[PDB]
């Protein structure tokens, strides 16, 4: 092993495919927007502790999560409802304010992608 966890599944192969209409918003209007802004890409995949050298991340985060995971897991129909999807965001976001400084860059990329998330999130479809 390494400082890297395995990561999050991002497929289940015994479930049914089965869109719901905020399943498909939350593909094609939240992850898509979100990952084209010019802030994502520290967001588009697992954080690399091992490349990073990030011994204390894993340590601290507990549940690991990266919108290439959700991403993944959108195109997979991994998730069954899309509040599993809506707690994968949170997840993400919670992990860089718990884990980094205030004043970093880091966090102010977090905040720039959170607050177009939570605006998108506001015009959820029913
Ligand atoms: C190496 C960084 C440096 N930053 S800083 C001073 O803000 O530039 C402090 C954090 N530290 C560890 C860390 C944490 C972290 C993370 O939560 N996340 C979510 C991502 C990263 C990360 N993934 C890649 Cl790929 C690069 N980086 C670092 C960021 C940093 C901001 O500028 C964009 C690149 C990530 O790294």
């Amino acid at each position: 092993g390494s400082m890297n966890p395995p990561p999050p599944e991002t497929s289940n192969p015994n479930k049914p495919k089965r869109q719901t209409n905020q399943l498909q918003y939350l593909l094609r209007v939240v992850l898509k927007t979100l990952w084209k802004h010019q802030f994502a890409w520290p967001f588009q995949q697992p954080v690399d502790a091992v490349k990073l050298n990030l011994p204390d991340y894993y340590k601290i985060i507990k549940t690991p999560m990266d919108m290439g995971t959700i991403k993944k897991r959108l195109e997979n129909n991994y998730y069954w409802n899309a509040q599993e999807c809506i707690q994968d965001f949170n997840t993400m976001f919670t992990n860089c304010y718990i884990y980094n400084k205030p004043g970093d860059d880091i966090v102010l990329m977090a905040e720039a992608l959170e607050k177009l998330f939570l605006q998108k999130i506001n015009e959820l479809p029913t």
